């Protein structure tokens, strides 16, 4: 996505109740779930409090569980965590979302 702020990425609904809505990651920690101060609020029962986390290091971004009651999914596995690539599908309750890498540093 050559739009973004450099270094940054984005995650897309690609369905579920906000289908369409779209955040932006550029900070080390990126906190989703359904607790209201969530960076990215995903607000349904299916989705725990405290979710997932989207996580910068190294360069790369890492989707990671963190205690979640129904799993969070990439490319329909449940992980603990994962580097995401580009395309990459990642599932938190009833939330499909694409990872999509920006522009380089």
């Amino acid at each position: 996505v050559e739009g973004l702020p450099p270094g940054s990425a984005l995650l897309v609904v690609k369905r579920g109740p906000n289908a369409g809505s779209r955040f932006l990651l550029d900070q080390a920690i990126t906190s989703a779930g359904r607790h209201p101060d969530s960076d990215i609020f995903l607000d349904d029962v299916t989705v725990s409090r405290r979710h997932a986390e989207f996580r910068l290091e190294n360069n790369e971004f890492n989707v990671v569980d963190v205690g979640s009651l129904n799993g969070t999914y990439v490319n329909r596995e449940p992980v603990d965590s994962a580097v995401l690539a580009n395309g990459d599908e990642v599932q938190i309750g009833k939330f499909r979302l694409v990872f999509l890498t920006g522009p380089k540093q």
